[PDB]
């Protein structure tokens, strides 16, 4: 049914060791997206120390070019897996191949060996095309877990505040650069003076104090406080924040947006809490007794712990699976009543459409006397009494008057746990009315 | 039906004596959740004069620590009371005894009994466990009160943010003294000039121009406004407000979703306000008299003030108390007619269904002449006339003519407050169709 | 039916010179409720230029008071109005008498005459309680008006954040004046330098240059804008200012979530806007042709133009005016068929349930030949052809094939504006199932 | 069908080339509403560079007002176009014509030759009622395109900022020159000082920095930021502020509300994965087995993909499209059975209505042997087997049980990508109760 395999060059990309080299390489990709800022707006070329580490940085994305030809991917229109390598290779080299390959030159060494001309480094910004595998791995979260749509969502866009701020921290400090050391003073950083401490010659100032500061800015600007200790005093620097702060005024409206959906789509148990109030508000508006709907109170929230189970498999999706389970379940208690003592297999998978579940407490009336019977009680597990019988497990009981329109006999009452399951005898009536093989043994005793 | 009280050790957690201790308790974590971020910030070491309050203030919380074996506790998956001893000292021992107990220590004589060594104050901080008993409130008054859920949401969430700036004020004081005072002007405090006042040698000034200059930091920049005549100039302090913004960012987001997830599910009463609008736009958008349609809209003004008491128990859950209280309301009434004058007592707790229950004006009309009947009226008091007779309380009309198909005689109207039942006679067909003892009775006329 | 206006004593409530007063009174409680804050922040005593002013302030509300024992008020529980003189003197004594006459006292010249102690002063803060006449002007405004309810709350709401910031730039400026003149410069107002000017000898500044630097700090404080070139230095405005953001922080919450909780409601218009959408995305995710497509989206263009009045007047009150009106409208151009040429007034009041209102375009094809009838049409006015004859107004077809289940012979199509009726004979055939002296008048034909 | 071109000599709204003159004159117009308040603000009378540019704005206004007389419309509550001359001149004269004509004068002109006077300028405020164009294209966007609604209503509201900041900068300098140049200390310019340099003379610098630093300042005001390193002195400008923090927080609401409002109104796809959790909690709250339980998983994750486009055309619009489109699609694949071999037109066209289209996986199970049939199978293509024969494309299987109601013999199984038919033989039953000329040649094998 594969019909393939028959190349064993190709990786598939649900093996166990390929999904460990996928985690290796998101560790990579999140260094490298967030040391290149730091590299562009900090320095001019790197020192000695930081050799090694550049060289080894980018040994890890070379490898991950060269294992792309390899890898079986699964097509969209059709939903089979292609194992054909030219296949493989056109799609690879039509999507993300051209911008891979030119990210990783080497453009330290190319700008320190051409005579330091500073439109080389600008070319150290396509580096900023590797949080792709970030994307792709909040991708790949939303769809197969137990944790919800919109709470990723949140935790996407949460995500994307804390980059942005770290960028326009680093675009920030480097504007200060462009100005000749001798126009010091009319410049963010080499005007300031905070306490008795002054930020002169500021090229000297090591290096997390002037980070330590620029990402204060930034962080102060994003949240709309504003201090004014630290301001714009230049054109390019106004400009730069006349653009900024546009930017974050539609992303806190999209954080607030996203909240305030998260929140109004509440869940179902304050669903039916809300109808608490309305049911006893009407029990209340005019006058009425305290005891049995205090029973009816207790009755109802032990009840909804259950009754969300109705709807979700009533007739929504037409499967056979519930009759499968239905089968499993419910009539592996209830063939030990004499009731269906000798009923054909097509009664006994028939039954099991109306036998509701509900469970109740230890001080309500299951049945009464002077009655025509509406519900038939089906138990799982009881101690339940009745004054003439003790009706037990694995029992029923209403089936003596229903079926010939007779009042019961029995007054029904619980000190224990409940599971017993409804049946309305509409339906056992109407399909009782073509199947009758039953009907024979039922009333055989 | 207890199983229990063979004991007689357990205290039974709704006392009337024990919910007076529970209060009791709830003050005394109050005040000791609120003491200990002043006892750490602005302190090193207490005074003389708080001693005796300092000791006073955990024999409450002994004392509450070993009444936690003798309280009886209900179930989670099961629904009965434990009375089992070594049951309830086993849940405490895996819950919450640690923590309750060693923030009993008096860790202000450790301090100053083992040479004043600073990190021995870092375990003050235990002792915000004592919040617990704020949220088991929070939750406790959530369940069992007239008030709805969304509120007391909206009111909890309120009272973390005085919390949150009390606690940050705290600590925004304590980062200035950890610099020698030396170093006194490159601290927030100790460079900082309101007016012509001078706040230089700061540990001298009194104790409540601190703690209210600290906390006005903190509540202006909680609510993003950010004067900025006082502002941070360390790299610790940066730090500190770095993450104190994004916090209060997210929770600043929480509470307008909130807020506006309580307005946007409003009530009833503007769910039929706007229906107003619409059926009048409708009358008015072609031409239309002006006379009846006026009566027509006092008539819903009045009677959508009882229409929300029929959605709420039409069928949602299928109760016999409806049937007791219908019994107990209606037909009281209704069985001095003629109409009812021999009927069995099954179709007088049958008739019950379809009363529906609307209240009228002094001025409308009741009945028609020229009329096929579709309502039937029963009326609890009136006073109302037609013209041939003037029909009073405990009465009715309209079977005249229904169910031998004929016109009405009446020209039925009205000049007082109303309080008539409807009825179909679809529902009195159907069933007069099964049982008609009552229909010989209804005809003995 | 009034049982009164046997007194002629009592004013009718919704009289024509009645409801000129009480738009005069609004006026004056507007001028009262903002000169007051005024009159206790900026003075102490009031100058001799307003004393004619102060005292006819009063003497319209001391003739407002005196008219209250004459008015006649509508009963909550009952819906009549009360005309007896003890049952409204009763009423007025336990509800608002008390403030309003304590507020007409003379307080400028207790205070000048009783040796001008501060404390007789603070008596006129009850002059606040008469912003009761607004609130019950915004209470009448959104009951019986042409606006919606959430717009109206909108501008309730806006209201209230123009007397916060007024009031609050009162008790501002009046915390500067509670020290001596000789320790101005520790004050916010005494300590102030804007360019080139300085606001020191403040109390010799005129009236309306320290209201408007008042007025400007509070404005700019609300908005959360906050620049910083006016902040507190005392305690006492530090104490001030910390309670005035935490009180906006929770309006300026109120107010976005009116203005969302307005917006998410959206109109019925872009309610079918987005139908469009659907239907033809599902129309162009397959392929299909182009030409009668676009005949039915121009079709349900027009269409749902007139299909909002279906569902308000279906079933939703079960009126009989509806009848009046169907009698009124469709059938008087409906009789001049000869299908209804001898037919019962009971078939002609019966017929109208079931003519829903559609309007065409001059391109539409009417009816088909080969067909099993479905919808039988009903014209207002038409020039319409048929591909035989050309048919007109206040004419119908389509009766000739579908009664007697036989094809149309007509190829009807249109080139003029269309208003026709529907009908499905489902209801024709079940109604005529039962009353055919229509049914032996239709086909005599 | 016309009535008209009898004329020729009006123009038809949606030519060609009158399209084209559309889109120019809009870019006129967005130019000439943004240079209207810098010419306004920055200077007292342009200079002579920019007069040739002042003179060639205006030909084009001009030339668009001449055309208006040509130009044919669109009644409103007719929707036919009127070609008739008077009608067109007389709408165009009673709605638009004189401020576009009264804003084609050389205001700079006459300001230059009248003495200077300064009330004269004022009137070059009425150029901005040219924005008619960029609203009417912003009305022409949002009705006739593939893009939704609420998306171009935050596209509209966020160019309104942009022209209220703008215009706010070129006011709030043109306050600071309604000074003597020797009181310019006491204005906001005059006395700024920014780092090392001085606003000093400020009428010499150039044009840019001056509109930057306004621009500066007003952009940093409507984002709520407010550094206060530029802010007010004056009573005017103080007014002015006051002015428009309060315009923008209302602005700032509604484009929150927008947003949310456009977020909470999600699609249909996560209103599928939402029930994909609770269905998979219901399957797992209790305990049950995985295989066919993944199977049907993945069975919904592929049929939600195609069961959206169920209830847009079940029955929405009453439409022969539907019948057209059907006797289209399915059957030329199903006439080949030998099930249909020889049925009338009548039922051909008739079968249509119950075949809903699910597309599947290589792994199910199709049918079952030990069955009472529910559901009918219409193959597109395939290659499925059973295990007697393998099922191939234009194929069924299933009548050879249901109409005589006995079991399927086959077990059908599937290897390969599914498109078939469901049916029901409820509708197959009840219109095969009408017509049996079909019936006669189904039962024909
Ligand atoms: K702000
Ligand atoms: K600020
Ligand atoms: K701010
Ligand atoms: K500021």
């Amino acid at each position: 049914t594969d019909g393939h395999n028959d190349y064993k060059y190709i990786i598939h990309p649900k093996n166990r060791w390929y999904k460990a080299w996928e985690m290796f390489i998101l560790v990579w990709a999140i260094y490298s997206s967030l040391f290149t800022p730091m590299e562009f707006g900090f320095f001019r070329g790197l020192p000695e120390r930081l050799f090694v580490l550049d060289i080894v940085g980018q040994i890890a994305f070379l490898v991950d070019i060269v294992l792309q030809f390899f890898v079986a991917y699964r097509d969209t229109q059709t939903y089979r897996t292609v194992y054909k390598p030219t296949r493989i290779a056109f799609r690879y080299l039509k999507s993300h191949f051209l911008m891979d390959f030119i990210g990783c030159f080497p453009w330290d060494l190319i700008y320190k060996a051409s005579g330091k001309h500073e439109l080389v480094r600008y070319l150290l910004w396509i580096r900023l095309f590797r949080v792709r595998k970030v994307v792709e791995f909040f991708q790949r979260l939303e769809k197969d877990t137990r944790i919800n749509y919109l709470f990723t969502r949140i935790l996407k866009l949460l995500f994307v505040e804390v980059y942005c701020t770290h960028t326009a921290a680093c675009i920030f400090y480097y504007l200060a650069t462009t100005l000749p050391p001798e126009n010091e003073g009319y410049t963010w950083i080499g005007s300031l003076k905070l306490g008795d401490y002054s930020y002169e010659n500021f090229r000297e100032i090591d290096l997390w104090k002037r980070y330590t500061t620029a990402l204060y800015f930034a962080i102060v600007t994003m949240a709309t406080v504003g201090y004014g200790d630290i301001h714009a005093v230049n054109l390019r620097e106004m400009i730069f924040v006349m653009i900024y702060v546009s930017f974050d005024m539609v992303l806190g409206a999209y954080l607030i947006g996203n909240i305030t959906a998260l929140i109004v789509k509440g869940s179902n148990t304050e669903r039916f809490r809300d109808k608490m109030n309305d049911l006893i508000s009407f029990m209340n508006r005019k006058k009425l007794g305290r005891d049995l709907r205090s029973q009816i109170t207790g009755h109802v929230r032990l009840q909804y712990d259950s009754h969300y189970t109705d709807t979700v498999m009533l007739q929504d999706i037409p499967a056979s699976i519930r009759a499968k389970i239905a089968q499993l379940l419910y009539l592996p208690y209830i063939k030990k009543v004499p009731l269906f003592k000798g009923c054909s297999t097509e009664f006994i998978n028939q039954i099991v459409i109306r036998l509701h579940e509900e469970y109740f407490l230890p001080g309500e009336v299951i049945t009464e006397q002077g009655n025509v019977v509406d519900h038939l009680y089906f138990v799982c597990e009881g101690l339940l009494e009745a004054l003439v019988t003790l009706l037990g497990p694995h029992t029923s009981f209403g089936d003596i008057s229903i079926i010939c329109n007779i009042s019961q006999p029995f007054t029904v009452r619980v000190c224990e746990l409940c599971h017993l399951l409804r049946l309305d005898k509409q339906s056992f009536s109407n399909i009782l009315e073509i199947y009758f093989h039953d009907g024979r043994t039922i009333l055989n005793n």
